[PDB]
């Protein structure tokens, strides 16, 4: 995601910690975030090129199918394998279990809470033949733009404009709302976990997703904009809110 979903996801996962979990975080972050993990959700694509053995781990390349598995396609485009979004997940949530080596688990904090963020990216779980539609150009309205970019950030920016009214907490708190009134039950089955973390579980959900709505009726040279906009929004939502629960949830068992 751009800047506006990862925030969106660590609003939610912040207020959802407990309180083992909520002193943990207080305790990891810089003075200069202000208490606020939202505030360096995006330090990890700020560090891509000066820890380049980290770019390969935002995503999965998959074959052009809509499944996902992480020994077949975790790796990453030298086949090491683990190299991928799922394999980051396990590497820095096993690195937090350590918290109160060797590791930084200040990095291992904003890197955990940037992948499960990109692992709900659909297009972060999607074709290596497109570069996860990168390579997919289309327009937004009237304007260029690729189908990984629509998806990283164009959906959510043209709600916040047109559905909230430039409101920065106006899509958050409509989520969280329906997290507790519509989505209960789903919550429940987002947050359990049989493992500490499932990035397997989320990555799967990812490429169907990818399939199903955003791969689905898209041509290079299209015009996407209202039909595609409003029936894609909703799971775009949904992706932001199974996000922050989730960090939420797999914090709590680590911190726990
Ligand atoms: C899980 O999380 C961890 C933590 O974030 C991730 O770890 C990171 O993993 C990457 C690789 O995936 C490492 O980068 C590579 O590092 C090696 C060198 O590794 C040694 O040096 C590291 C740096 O040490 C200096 O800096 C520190 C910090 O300032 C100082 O303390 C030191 O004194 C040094 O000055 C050091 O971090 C490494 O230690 C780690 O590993 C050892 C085990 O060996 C542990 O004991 C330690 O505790 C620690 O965990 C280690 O000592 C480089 O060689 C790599 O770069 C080369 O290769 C690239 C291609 O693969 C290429 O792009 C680069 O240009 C570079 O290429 C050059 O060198 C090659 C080899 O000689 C040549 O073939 C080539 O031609 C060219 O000349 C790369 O930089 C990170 O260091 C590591 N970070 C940490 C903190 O561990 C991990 O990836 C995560 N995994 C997943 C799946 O998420
Ligand atoms: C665990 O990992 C985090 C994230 O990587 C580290 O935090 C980062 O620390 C560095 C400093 O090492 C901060 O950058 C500095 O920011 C200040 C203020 O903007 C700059 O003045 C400073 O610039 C100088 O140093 C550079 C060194 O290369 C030069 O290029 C410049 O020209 C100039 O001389 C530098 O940019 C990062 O902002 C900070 N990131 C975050 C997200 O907080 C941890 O480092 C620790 O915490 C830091 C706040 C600081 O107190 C460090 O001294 C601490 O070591 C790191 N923890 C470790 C290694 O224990
Ligand atoms: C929070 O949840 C509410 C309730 O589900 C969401 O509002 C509902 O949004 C759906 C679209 O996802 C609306 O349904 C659509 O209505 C039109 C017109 O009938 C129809 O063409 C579509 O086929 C679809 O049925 C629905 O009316 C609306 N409900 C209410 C009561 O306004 C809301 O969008 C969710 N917000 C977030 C951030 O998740
Ligand atoms: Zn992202
Ligand atoms: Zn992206
Ligand atoms: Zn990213």
């Amino acid at each position: 995601w751009g800047k506006e979903g990862h925030e969106i996801i660590c609003k939610i996962a912040q207020t959802r910690l407990d309180e083992t979990a909520a002193k943990a975080v207080k305790e990891l972050l810089p003075e200069s975030a202000e208490g606020d993990l939202s505030s360096l959700c995006l330090w990890a694509d700020r560090v891509k090129f000066r820890y380049h053995w980290s770019s390969p781990l935002h995503y999965i390349n998959t074959p052009d199918a809509c499944s996902y598995q992480y020994n077949r396609d975790c790796k990453d485009e030298s086949g090491e394998k683990g190299r991928c979004v799922a394999g980051a997940i396990y590497n820095y949530t096993t690195q937090l279990l350590s918290y109160k080596s060797q590791y930084n688990l200040t990095e291992a904090l904003l890197f955990v809470s940037h992948f499960m963020g990109d692992i709900h990216q659909p297009l972060h779980v999607s074709y290596a033949s497109d570069k996860g539609g990168n390579t997919i150009e289309v327009h937004w309205y009237t304007r260029k733009a690729n189908l990984h970019h629509i998806w990283d950030s164009n959906i959510i920016e043209t709600a916040e404009a047109d559905l909230y009214n430039s409101a920065l907490e106006g899509m958050v708190d409509a989520l969280k709302k329906n997290i507790t009134t519509e989505w209960a039950d789903q919550v429940k089955r987002w947050e359990t976990c049989t493992k500490t973390a499932c990035p397997d579980i989320y990555a799967s959900e990812g490429i169907q997703a990818a399939c199903d709505w955003a791969y689905k009726g898209v041509t290079e040279g299209d015009t996407l904009e209202d039909e595609y906009f409003y029936s894609r929004l909703p799971i775009v939502y949904q992706r932001l809110a199974q996000g922050g629960v989730r960090l939420a949830a797999t914090l709590n068992r680590i911190f726990g």
